[PDB]
């Protein structure tokens, strides 16, 4: 997405974190109108008194993201403080780890709730509009790299984030046809993946990680991973997969399968 | 996991389609005491019809898998009537297709429900009680190939199926130090991925599909992909993912976060 001057953002979780770090930097640098929308008044509060020091326009506003009749609220007064909104960050995350088998349906139904239900709650009060109005937009889906990674006690979690990977996918297919662009951002936050992980957590910062967005969202980038070291691992990963569809290539049903369509292949006009 | 013969089964969805095919293997070639558990009666009695003419045990009930407390119930009964659940089967799901911007929050709500929380609620129900009894166990989840390729108009059925993905992945990292398999099953059911799917929806029978389960079950295999044909296209999915890691390589803060491994591997011992 180009121009993003004086255009709208909608940053869920812009009170603190990773999120306040994406608000910061579309606010300051990218001169975007800028609405956090976070469930505490207090890191609201917080992030405004930074803000009430910089040259910015940012409107917080108190929204608990599970809560569907308020995000179309808080989104309608986004529309009337700065106008309807060009890029929607769905940023706000939430986190709890342990043995799976020790794990509570409160503990499941919060992180789904916030994680998947917020994320696809924003993406359904949102796109709607960006399509009706003709104009494009953006769509930040900020996920993690527990979408590709299970990790012991990280269970809840890791389900949220495939979710989320999986939504921000299909999203992917649909919306370029409406010039809407997609971006799906895998913070890090095998032994060695967690130690990978360790090295990169304690260099992260989210004005750092704000600025990785804004020029994937400038790029219309759809994989925003930005840790080359979990190639190799990703690769290993890759590779079960692939010997896994593999391993039924002499099980005769796959012959007969391809014998089909190499017939299908002739025959036919392409 | 071995000697299946005279092992108990739940089976979710048992009364039509895969699940089905699922429970006819399991009760008559495997010699499990199979519980087949549906939301609908009709369905029940048509699958009892045809196991009543069969040398099975099987035992059906009704149950709605996102009814936590019934589905507690209904693990009760089937302990009663056979014994422990040694082999869950999380085969039941739902689906709607439609353009994802046209797409109701009830929409949302039924395939969520259904595909994701009938799925954890039965790996909540009874994964603590294998661990409890101490003599292993087994988990099937039966997913789909849209928890790997993203369609149009499948936005939602993916998004539950790369979430189930997930929790699989998780199952299969904390559950063998209980003897607990974990299987993921994912069925067929790019212009490329439709024209080699709808070849496979053609040669699908629930009966063989039930089969290659029965196989995965017995040697403990986790990735059930029975189809070769999707490896090249996958492999081209995979590359995307591994060149958006690698095309922040040249990026400076790869370097930094190298050198301080390097140091890291010098230094301390392993
Ligand atoms: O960034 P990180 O460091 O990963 O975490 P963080 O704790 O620093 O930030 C998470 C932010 O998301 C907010 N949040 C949590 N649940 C929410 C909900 N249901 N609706 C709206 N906002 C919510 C939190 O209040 C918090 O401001
Ligand atoms: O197999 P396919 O051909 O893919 O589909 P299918 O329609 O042939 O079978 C799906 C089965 O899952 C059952 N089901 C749907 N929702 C359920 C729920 N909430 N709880 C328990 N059972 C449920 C259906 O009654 C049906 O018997």
């Amino acid at each position: 997405m180009q121009d993003l001057e004086g255009k709208v953002a909608f940053v869920t979780g812009g009170g603190s974190g990773v999120a306040l770090g994406q608000a910061k930097v579309l606010a300051e640098e990218a001169q975007m109108k800028v609405v956090i929308a976070d469930i505490r008044q207090d890191h609201l509060d917080e992030a405004m008194g930074y803000f009430s020091q910089k040259n910015v326009a940012v409107h917080p506003v108190r929204l608990d993201l599970t809560d569907r009749a308020a995000y179309a609220a808080a989104v309608d007064e986004a529309e009337q403080v700065f106008g309807p909104v060009d890029l929607l960050c769905n940023t706000a995350g939430v986190s709890q780890f342990g043995p799976i088998e020790k794990a509570t349906f409160d503990d499941w139904d919060w992180q789904m709730d916030v994680n998947v239900n917020g994320v696809i709650n924003g993406v359904m009060t949102v796109m709607p509009r960006m399509i009706e109005r003709g104009q494009g937009g953006h769509i930040l889906i900020t996920a993690s790299m527990s979408a590709f990674v299970a990790l012991p006690t990280t269970g809840i979690y890791c389900t949220t984030k495939y979710a989320v990977r999986g939504l921000a996918e299909s999203l992917r297919v649909e919306m370029p046809k409406y010039n809407i662009g997609v971006s799906l951002l895998c913070p890090g936050g095998e032994a060695v993946f967690a130690g990978l992980k360790r090295v990169i957590e304690h260099g992260f910062d989210p004005v750092d990680l704000g600025r990785v967005v804004l020029d994937a969202v400038r790029n219309d980038r759809f994989w925003v991973l930005p840790y080359p070291e979990f190639a190799e691992g990703q690769k290993a990963r890759d590779q079960e997969v692939i010997d896994a569809m593999m391993s039924y290539a002499d099980h005769p049903d796959y012959a007969r399968r391809m014998k089909i369509r190499e017939q299908m292949k002739r025959d036919m006009p392409g």
